[PDB]
């Protein structure tokens, strides 16, 4: 089960679908807030988080996630796109960080990557 | 302990320079040959990998590594950028890929993320 969030409507909802193209069962979320309540609720193997999300910014919530001591693989999704942004995004506690535009075959292939280890 | 195999001299010692500033051991090798040499010898916990190498592709070894039940992360650290050579080098194994060029800082904290 993975869990999206990415404020992107569009984008988002193309997401979820090569999640489950790919045999994931798959929820996608538009808001930190919603990220919250749907973790609270159901279990996800891989999260894959964009940072700019209009009511928290998405490594402000990923700071919070590893405070709670959630150790789910995050993979970070984002136009963010400097060298300084990659850095403090891993720091942070991503396992990896994707810059948009990207492939979704690479996005597929880092998230088989994450999860079987 | 970490293993960096790369046949460009000058990059490689300035890779082995770096992972000894992080505080980590390291040791370094030009060859597939050598790689195997020297992971027969010693224990590592993280194995750097360029592809193009002069004996045998690193991908190639990479396979094999993973077919002998190889289980350190593997960050291929590789001139071959295209799309196909991304998915290969995952498919294959490889736990992270990042392309040269590249900043140093940026392979100290992928190589972090994975020791975590
Ligand atoms: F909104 Be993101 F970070 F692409
Ligand atoms: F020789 Be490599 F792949 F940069
Ligand atoms: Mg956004
Ligand atoms: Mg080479």
């Amino acid at each position: 089960k993975i869990l999206v969030i990415e404020d992107d409507a569009l984008l988002l909802q193309g997401l979820i679908l090569a999640m489950q193209s790919e045999g994931y069962v798959c929820d996608g979320v538009s808001t930190a807030h919603e990220a919250a309540l749907s973790l609270a609720s159901n279990h996800y193997s891989l999260i894959v988080l964009d940072l700019g999300l209009p009511d928290e910014d998405g490594l402000h919530f990923l700071s919070r996630m590893r405070r709670e001591k959630m150790t789910q693989p995050v993979l970070i999704l984002t136009a963010r796109d400097t060298l300084e942004d990659r850095i403090s995004g891993l720091d942070t506690g991503a396992d990896d960080y994707l810059v948009k535009p990207f492939a979704l075959e690479e996005l597929n292939a880092r998230i088989r990557a994450l999860l079987r280890r």
